[PDB]
C-alpha cells in the first residue's frame, strides 16, 4: 500500500518474456511464409472502410495488418528495410528472421544463455557476409541479357503468370534510361501511372512524362511535333510589387491608362515567350486568362498550375530549366521532345510529352483490365525495378531458388567447426536457419522439403555446383544460373543481416513491461 | 443463409491446433518442473474461498489450480495416474510429456509428418520398455535395508530435510504389516492420522487404530491391557419385529410387566456379550443407555455409534469378526489388544486400540507443531508408501538421480542407428526427452545442466556404468546404487508409457472445436 | 394486409434452397474428411462444460460438435444408422453423401431437374447394390484368421498404432463367443469396461462379468473356485404380506416368540440357498443384515442390491436362473464359474466372475495409461467388435483401401453407358462420387490422388484385378485382398445406400422454412 | 462466412416482386378513383 510501478500494466519476464517475443515473431513470419516463391499465394486484406488489398508482397501484407504487438512490429521493420534498401525479397527476410528466433528456442530451452547464443548469431552473420562476397557473380551495368533474367526472376516470384518477357524488357530499358552520371538509379525517376485498359500486355514505356492537364484553350494546337518546351513557376499574371501600393486616380481620362497598361505588359509577357521560340509551355503557378488568349493566338501549347512534383519531372525528361523570371528565359531553358499531345486514356484526358532521346525520367504506363489487376502488376514491376537497379549499382548477383542459401547454409557448417564450445550451437543453428528458404520453395511447390533438401545439399557437397537449386516447376535439382534464375547480391545480405541484427536484438530481452 | 457449425465456437485447425496442445503442454509441465528433485522448491496455492495448500507434490499442484485448457487436462491426467498406479513419480511423468511435445515441435517444424512422429514415438516406448527390464535390479519383498532406501529416496525427492531415518523405517514396517497372502499391497490399510504436537519426531507408528470416540459411560475403566476386543454390528436396543407389531395392555398391572420386560432383554444381550469372554466393545450402531449402565457395571468398556470404516479396521487389526447378532457372540469372535485406553491426544479425547499382535491395519500418527506442516508430511509419507509398496510388489528397481534416464537416452541412440529413414528423428527425439529429468535435477541444483549433461553421458557409454548419475549435493558424477539413491522399476515404467500414449494421442490431433 | 406467413420466419427457396442444402452438405462431409483412413488425424471437441472428447470416430465427432442447421442434421442422420447397421464406415458414408451432393450441384448448374437426378441416382444406387454382390467374396462364419484380419484392417483405420495383432485376436474371440444358436451377434453381450492401468496391451478378454461390488461381510471368503451361483431377484429379507397385516401383542413373554419366528424365517432362507449348493449369491434386491451373518457362517459370497443390468449379465454368462422366490431354488438354477473373486482394480475393489464355461455374454477389460486414451482405444474396439459380427452374421467381405469403390465405379460408367436421357448424366455422376473414397485416403496420405486415380483405375480395366487399390504406406497400388485389408460388405451396401437415400431426399427440396 | 449482398435489405423476386408492384400501382389507382367524373368526391388531406 500503495505499488511502486503503476497498477495498470502487464509484465511478463524470464523465459515468459523469451516465449512471448519467439512466438510473436513466428506468427509474423508464419503469415507471409505461404506467399513465397512461384508457387506462392495471395492474401486479401481488408481494412475498417472495407478497402481491400490483394497482394503476394510481404512488407505490403505485414504494413496493411492492424499488427499490434510490440515484438511483432519489431519484425515488421526488417520488411520495411528490405523494401527501402533493396526493393525486394521482403518476405525472405521476414521468414528468415522467424527462421532465426525459433532456431533459438532450442538452444535457450537446453539454457545457452542468451548472451551466447547473441554472440554466435553476430559471428555467423559476419562470416555470412564474407561469404556471400565469395559466393556472388560480378556482371556489368549494361550487361542487358543478364539485367532481363534480373527482372524475371523478380516478377515470377510474385507469379510466373505475370513474367512477361516484354515487360521485363521494357523494365530494363526504364532502369536503364534514367541512370546518372555516377552511376546511381534513383527509383523515384520512374514515374509509375495506372490506368485501365484492353490487356496488361498493354503496359508500355514513354521516353517522358504524363501530366494530368488539358491544355488551358482550345483554341491551342493539341499535338505537337519535335517541340520547344518552356517551364516557368512564376505566375503568368500582372506583376504586383512586394511592397504595399495604391494606385490613386483623378482623372477620367487615365482610367484606361492603367488598364491598357497591364494587358500590354501581359502581351510583352507572351511576346517574351514566344521570343524564345518555345512553342510549347508547362507552368506552375496561373495563367491570367487574357494571356491564355494571347498565347493561343502564337499558337503556343500551354497548361497551368502544374504541381511540383511533374515540373520537377518534365525538366528532368526535357532537359528544360524551371525558370523564375519571364525577363530570363532565353532559349536554352527549353527542353526538347519528339511528340507533345493531348489526347484521351480511360476517359481522362492528359498531356503526353513523348519520344524523348536522352530522357533523366520516364514513365512506366501500367495497363490493365481491373484497378485491382493493376495494382499488384505496378507490385511486381516495382519489384523488378528495385533488383534491377541494384544490379546495375552493386554488379554483383547470386543464382536463385534456395541455392545461395544452401551453399551458404553448408559453408557456415564448415565455419563451426572451428567455433570451440557452446557458440558453437548458435552458429549451426544460424546455418540450419538459413535453410528455412529452400523448403518454404518446396512446401510452397507442394514438394517433400526433407528429401528435397538433402538432395540439394549433396549438390553442393565438395567442389560442386552453388547454383544448384530446387526446380519448382520440374521438381528437380538444376543449375539455376544456368536457367537464368537469378537475383542481386544485395538481397540477401540486407535481408541476412537486417534478420541477424533484429533477433538479435530481441534475444537480448528478458523483461517486457506494457502500459495500459 | 447461415453457417453449418455453431457461429458459438472457436475452431484452431491444422498448425494452429498443433501449437495449441503442444504449449498447454509445455506450459504444464514448466509449472511443476521447478519441483523436482531434493533441491526443488514448493508451491502456495490458494483457491476461492482463501483455502491454502503449500507442497511439492506434482499431481496435488495441478489438481489444485483449476486449469481448464483442454490440452492441458490431457497432460494432468497423466499425473492422476501416476498417482494411483504407482504413488510417486507424478513430476517427472508430466515433465516428460511436456519434453516429447517440445521434442516433437522440432519434428514438425521440419515437415515430419505427425503420424510419423506418432509411429516412432511408439517404437521408442516399446525399446524403453524392453530397456527398462534389462536395467532392474532384482530384490526381495522382504529386504528391510533396500526397501528403507526406497522410502528415503522418495522423501528425499520432497527435500533431504523431511527424510529422517525414523520415518522412512516406521514406514516400511507400516507397509510389510499390512502385505496380504498373495503378496500384494492395499494402501488404505494404512491408516493416516494427523494431530498437531511437539515435533514432526513424534510422529510414531500404531500396530492398532484410532477410533474418535470416547467410552459411552464414564463409569467405565479407561484403560484396558491384554484386551479381548468385540465387535458388534447390531445395536444393543430393545429389538422389534420387521412385521409391524403394537402392545394392548388392558390390565393396569400388564404395564411393568412389559417395561420389565424390556429391561430384561437388555440385561441379557449385557450377559451374553460377557460370557464371549469381552471386556471391550465396539458397536457400530447405537447403545440403550440402559444397557450402558449394565455394560459398566460390568467393567466392559464400549464405544457407541462406530464409523462402519472404523470397525473395518479393527476388526482388520485385532482379529475380531463384526457380529451382527448378539446371541452369535462367542469368544471365538473376539480380537486381541495388548493396549485399548481413552486417553487424549492435542486436546482431543480418542480411543486408542493399539500393541497388536499381526494387525492387518496399522496408524501411521503423523506429528508436526501445525496443520499445514502436518499435511506436507503426510503426503511425503504417502509417497514412501506407495513406492515401498511397489517394491514388494514387484521386487524390481533401478538407480535415481537421473541416472536410468541417461541410460535409457545413451541406449535409445543405438536403437535409433536400425531406424530407417524418417521414423529415425522421431525415435531420436524421444531418447532425448528423457534427458529432461536430469537436465531439470541440475538446474533446480543451480548447476550448469549442459556441462553435467556431458559428464553423466560419458560415465555411460563404452560399456560404463548405468547407475552413474549426478549427485545435486556434491555437484559430482557418482554410483547412485553405492549411494543408496534407488526407485522402483514401476516408476520409470508408469511414467514413459502415460507420458508416451498422451502425447501420442494428442499428437494426433489437427483439429480443435470448442464451444461455448 | 396484415401479413400471412408468420414474420419471424426466414425463407429460401429454388437455387437458393438447393444451395443451402447442397453447402450444408458437403461442409459437413469435409469437417470428418481429414480423419479417413490409416494416416487420418483426430478432432478434439470441447463443449460448454469443458469436457473433451478426442477422436477419430466420424458419428462421435457428428454427434458432437452440437450441430444446428437442418441440411446438415438430415446427414448427421446417415452417419448416426452406419454406426447402429454396421458399426464402423460412419465417416465413409457421410463423406460419400456430401460428394453426391457436390456432382449433383454441376448437373442442378446445367439446368438438368432435379427429379432427374434424384431418378438417375436411384438407379445408380441400384445397380450399385447388384454389382456389390457379385464383388464380394464367400468366407466361413468361423475362418478366424479373416475375421482376424476383418478386426485389424478396422483397427488400423484409427490409426496404424493401434492396430495390435492381440487386441484383434482377443475381439474375434470375444464376438464369436457371443453368437447365438441362429448365428446373430448382438453387440451387448460385449460388455466393455475401461480401467486405468499400465498400458494398452493389458488389455484383455474376460469370460464372464465384471460387478461393481463388494461382498457384504468381510468373514466370507475373497476368492472361491469352480464356484454355484445362485442369482436372486427377490430380497432375502423378512417377507410382508400384500394385505395389510399387523401384530397383536398381549402377553409380555409372546414378545420374543415373535422376534424369534423373524430370526428364524431368515435362518432357513439362508438353510434352503446352501441346500441348492450355491457358495456364491447375487442378489437383486437388499439382504438383512442378520442374514448376512449365516450366510458367512455358511462359508457363502454374498452381493446385496446388485443392478437389474448385471444380473441379465451374470445369468448370461453363468447359466442361472433369476429366482423370485427362494423356496423354489433347486440346483439346477444355478450358474457356473471357474472363479469368482473379489480383487482390486485401478484401487477400486470389485468382483470378478471369470473363466465362464458356455458364456453367452463376455467382459472386454480395456486398459490404457490415461482415461481419455482409453476411450479411444474403446472406440477402436466398438468398431471392429461391429465388423467382425458383419462377417460372421453375412459371410461376404470386400477388399478395403478404395479398391472396391474404384470397382464399383468404373463397371457403373459401363453401365451408364447404356443409358439414354439426361438421366446418364447423374449415373455417370454418381459414379464418379465413389472416387471420393480412394481420392480422400490418398490426399491424407500426402500423395497426389489424381495421378493414383489413374494407376488404381489402370490396375481395374479389362479383367482385372478388382482388389487393386493405393498402399497409403508404400505409395504403391497393390493387391489388397493379398495384404489383408478387408471389410464387410455391410460398410459398403450400408454407406451407399444411405448416401444415396438421403442425398435423393435433399435433393427434391426446392424451399426451406425456418421459423424463429 | 459473411454475405454478399448487405444482410441489411429487403428482396422480393419472381412472382413476389410481380406482385409488389402490380399491388401497389393498384392500390395508388384506387385512393384517386372515387374522384373521377361530375360525380366524383373530394378527398381531405392532413398533413
Ligand atoms: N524460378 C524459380 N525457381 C525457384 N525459386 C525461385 C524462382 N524464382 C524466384 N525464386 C525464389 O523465390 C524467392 C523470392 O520469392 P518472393 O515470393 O518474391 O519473396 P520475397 O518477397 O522474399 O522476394 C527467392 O528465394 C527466389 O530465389
Ligand atoms: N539424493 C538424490 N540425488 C539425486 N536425485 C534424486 C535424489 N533423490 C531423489 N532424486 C530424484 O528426484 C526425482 C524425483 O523428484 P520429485 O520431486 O519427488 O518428483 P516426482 O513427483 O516426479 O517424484 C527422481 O529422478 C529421483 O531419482
Ligand atoms: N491398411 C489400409 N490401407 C489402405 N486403406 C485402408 C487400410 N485400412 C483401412 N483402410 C480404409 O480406410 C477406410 C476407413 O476409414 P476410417 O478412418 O475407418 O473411417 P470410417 O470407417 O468411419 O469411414 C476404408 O475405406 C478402408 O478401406
Ligand atoms: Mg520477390
Ligand atoms: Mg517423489
Ligand atoms: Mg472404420
Amino acid at each position: 500500500q500503495p505499488g511502486v510501478l503503476p497498477e495498470n500494466m502487464k509484465r511478463y519476464m524470464g523465459r515468459d518474456a523469451q516465449r512471448m517475443n519467439i512466438l510473436a515473431g513466428r506468427i509474423i513470419a508464419e503469415t507471409v511464409r505461404s506467399t513465397l516463391g512461384p508457387k506462392g499465394m495471395d492474401k486479401m486484406l481488408v481494412d475498417d472502410l472495407g478497402d481491400v488489398v490483394v497482394t503476394n508482397d510481404g512488407v505490403t501484407i505485414l504494413r496493411e495488418m492492424s499488427v499490434e504487438h510490440p515484438a511483432a512490429k519489431m519484425l515488421i521493420e526488417v520488411a520495411k528495410t528490405q523494401e527501402k534498401e533493396v526493393g525486394d525479397g521482403t518476405t525472405t527476410a521476414v521468414v528468415v528472421a522467424g527462421e532465426l528466433l525459433r532456431k533459438a528456442e532450442e538452444l535457450l530451452d537446453q539454457n545457452v544463455h542468451p548472451t551466447i547464443v547473441v554472440k554466435g548469431y553476430q559471428a555467423a552473420a559476419q562470416k555470412a557476409q564474407e561469404l556471400l562476397k565469395t559466393i556472388a557473380c560480378e556482371v556489368g551495368a549494361q550487361d542487358k541479357e543478364i539485367l532481363t533474367k534480373i527482372a524475371m526472376t523478380s516478377i515470377t516470384g510474385k507469379g510466373a503468370e505475370k513474367a512477361k518477357e516484354k515487360l521485363a524488357e521494357i523494365i530494363v530499358e526504364a532502369v536503364s534510361a534514367v541512370v546518372d552520371d555516377e552511376g546511381k538509379v534513383d527509383k523515384d525517376l520512374i514515374k509509375i501511372e495506372k490506368k485501365s485498359g484492353a490487356s496488361i500486355d498493354d503496359t508500355e514505356l514513354i521516353k517522358g512524362v504524363l501530366v494530368d492537364k488539358e491544355r488551358v484553350s482550345a483554341q491551342m494546337p493539341k499535338k505537337v511535333t519535335d517541340a520547344k518546351i518552356a517551364l516557368l513557376n512564376c505566375a503568368i499574371e500582372i506583376k504586383e510589387t512586394e511592397t504595399d501600393a495604391e494606385i490613386r486616380i483623378t482623372d477620367p481620362a487615365k482610367l484606361m491608362e492603367f488598364i491598357e497598361q497591364e494587358e500590354k505588359m501581359l502581351k510583352d509577357m507572351v511576346a517574351e515567350i514566344k521570343a524564345s521560340g518555345a512553342n510549347v509551355l508547362f507552368c506552375q503557378k496561373g495563367i491570367d486568362d487574357l494571356a491564355q488568349h494571347y498565347l493561343a493566338k502564337e499558337g503556343i501549347v500551354a497548361a497551368r498550375r502544374v504541381k511540383k512534383s511533374d515540373m520537377e519531372k518534365l525538366a528532368k525528361a526535357t532537359g528544360a530549366n524551371v525558370i523564375a523570371a519571364i525577363a530570363a528565359l532565353s532559349a536554352q531553358d527549353l527542353g526538347d521532345a519528339g511528340l507533345v499531345e493531348e489526347r484521351k486514356i480511360s476517359g481522362d484526358s492528359m498531356i503526353f510529352v513523348e519520344e524523348c532521346k536522352h530522357p533523366k525520367a520516364v514513365t512506366m504506363l501500367i495497363r490493365g483490365t481491373t484497378e485491382h489487376v493493376i495494382e499488384e502488376v505496378a507490385r511486381a514491376v516495382d519489384d523488378a525495378v528495385g533488383v534491377v537497379g541494384c544490379t546495375i549499382e552493386d554488379g554483383r548477383i547470386v543464382s536463385g531458388g534456395g541455392s545461395t542459401e544452401v551453399e551458404l547454409s553448408m559453408k557456415l557448417r564448415e565455419y563451426a567447426e572451428g567455433i570451440s564450445g557452446r557458440e558453437q550451437l548458435a552458429v549451426r543453428a544460424f546455418a540450419d536457419a538459413l535453410e528455412v528458404i529452400p523448403r518454404t520453395l518446396a512446401e510452397n511447390a507442394g514438394l517433400d522439403a526433407i528429401e528435397i533438401l538433402v538432395k540439394v545439399r549433396a549438390a553442393h557437397a565438395s567442389n560442386g555446383n552453388k547454383c544448384a537449386g530446387l526446380n519448382v516447376f520440374t521438381g528437380a535439382v538444376e543449375d539455376m544460373c544456368e536457367n537464368g534464375v537469378v537475383e542481386p547480391l544485395r538481397v540477401k545480405t540486407q535481408a541476412i543481416q537486417s534478420a541477424a541484427e533484429s533477433t538479435e536484438m530481441l534475444l537480448r530481452i528478458d523483461d517486457v513491461i506494457a502500459a495500459e
